[PDB]
RNA sequence: GCGAGCAAUGAUGAGUGAUGGGCGAACUGAGCUCGAAAGAGCAAUGAUGAGUGAUGGGCGAACUGAGCUCGC
């Protein structure tokens, strides 16, 4: 059983996403100190930089867009997906920055069970 | 105060602006959804709001063309 070790980040999302997350955050101490309603935004790019420079529209998602709930589904469910997904990541990047400890298959049942509640709502 | 020089065969005005890429001034911060309705489930370990692309109606918008210069 001692051979059986793992992030967690590489099972909830996955390296298209993780690594981009860590590099957006500059390191992942960083995303580790970084919050949800920022962790939501990381490579927007352009959209938060006008959101800042000009007062423009909000970011509704940064480089979680291609997300297997995000790019694919209505309008509706988009918004709310992407605050909850950047939760689920917040808790995430601070386990494997602090502890290195696995949970992340409770993590995905979470996102699972909000996902679903966002189907019996929405 | 009055005259003098230049000019439609071109007087006047302006040291200031363009195009492209990030960061900073504490994102919102609790509601939502189902139900005859009390109620129930989800939520600060993040509810909700803030997307991109396209379709239709409405609203508004800016070079001049003669003045410039002076001696006592």
């Amino acid at each position: 059983a001692m051979d059986d070790v793992a992030p967690n980040l590489k099972a909830l999302v996955g390296a298209k996403l993780a690594a981009r997350l860590i590099s957006l955050a500059g390191g992942l101490r960083e995303l580790a100190m970084m919050p949800s309603s920022t962790i939501q935004v990381l490579g927007a790019e352009k959209a938060l930089f006008r959101h800042l420079r000009t007062g423009a529209k909000p970011p509704k998602h940064g480089v979680i867009y291609q997300y297997p709930a995000i790019n694919r589904s209505p309008w509706w469910q988009r918004g709310k997906i992407a605050r909850a997904l950047a939760g689920k990541l917040a808790i995430a990047a601070r386990v494997d920055y602090f502890s290195g400890e696995y949970i992340a298959e409770e993590l995905k049942k979470e996102l699972e069970a909000r996902i679903r509640e966002i189907k019996e709502k929405y």
